[PDB]
């Protein structure tokens, strides 16, 4: 994981000692040209780059929009059409996504019966009980869901 | 799970009519009670990072690393600059705006720049070898004689 904060900080320090300027190159989806690969003095694998947890709920919302978009929208219910709720522990999102994501959800068409409910994340500090934190998150998630059908994503 | 597979599931839920909640836990995962409640459980391993977001995550990683180091009273000295040179595959507009604002807030003293290289036109008949060669020419031109680290 040459991306983890500690690992990357150490790498930056070693580069600074050397003193030459450094360019990190990312190609298009199909990869890098032979000339770029020939140039590399170090190479990191993107296979090591994992989706950060706060972005999971973002990608799920987008997946649901894409799937809902292609549906025929067919059935009718007297009581009411099915509503979809995404109930997610609200781990702090990166700065670059906050406002944009909320606005993205706001622009879901009125006819898509969807809402995101964010559950407070328990404090991940030294003297907080992990078992109780998970239990408490779960309690709130289930409370938000009420008697809805439950599908978990994990 | 492909968009078709998910769309089919949504259709089935609509026919049933009952409301559906999709539950995502914190990083450590789901509580036993959530797992016990689940009628179906889907894997997150199926969800992949979109290519356009790679340069976003890398820029954030570099900021975080630079930040932790500059907060230390005893870090190495040096005049080295960092350049992130990335093919500019189209991000969603809402991510793009947030990302540009994020870059705008990088402090002047962080010796960093993102150089985005125009993405060649992909699609049905695209000459991918030529597209990559051309992207690479521009990337290497941006980098000049810098030490190169590739991320692939």
């Amino acid at each position: 994981k040459p991306w983890d904060t500690p690992q990357l900080a150490a790498e930056l320090e070693r580069w600074k000692l050397d003193g030459r300027d450094v360019s990190l190159l990312i190609g298009g989806p199909e990869g890098l040209s032979p000339a770029c690969k020939a140039a590399a003095e170090q190479s990191w694998s993107l296979s090591a780059l994992t989706l950060p947890h706060p972005l999971v709920r973002v990608l799920v919302a987008e997946s649901l929009y894409r799937a809902w978009s292609i549906t025929t929208n067919h059935p009718y219910h007297r009581e009411g059409s099915m509503k979809l709720q995404l109930v997610a522990v609200g781990t702090k999102m990166p700065d670059w996504v906050q406002t944009g994501f909320t606005e993205y959800l706001r622009r879901f068409p009125k006819d898509m019966p969807f809402e995101l409910i964010e559950i407070p994340a328990g404090k991940r500090g030294k003297n907080a009980d992990i078992k109780r934190i998970l239990d408490k998150e779960g309690e709130q998630m289930l409370a938000a869901a009420g008697k809805n059908r439950i599908v978990t994503l994990d």
